[PDB]
């Protein structure tokens, strides 16, 4: 849940193949960590685009030096991989 502990974001990311990556992050940390994570799964940010509904935006387009809190990825959010 939530307290005066560290904020943490749970992310569900759906690969094109339809599988889901699921992974929890420090919400105060850089978005890059997410980019690193998908990349490490085979979906480098140059090959694929990382999409969010909510409003539908392409997360890979954001500044990886921003926190998840800043880019509005907290506390749970599903993202969608999509080749370019």
């Amino acid at each position: 849940m939530s307290e005066n502990a560290e904020p943490v974001s749970k992310l569900r990311i759906r690969t094109p193949s339809g599988e889901f990556l699921e992974r929890r992050f420090l919400a105060s940390n850089k978005l890059q960590i997410v980019f690193d994570f998908v990349a490490s799964k085979g979906f480098p940010w140059d090959e694929y685009k990382l999409l969010s509904t909510f409003p539908r935006r392409d997360v890979t387009q954001l500044d990886p030096n921003k926190s998840l809190l800043e880019v509005k990825l907290f506390p749970q959010e599903t993202l969608f991989l999509e080749a370019k």
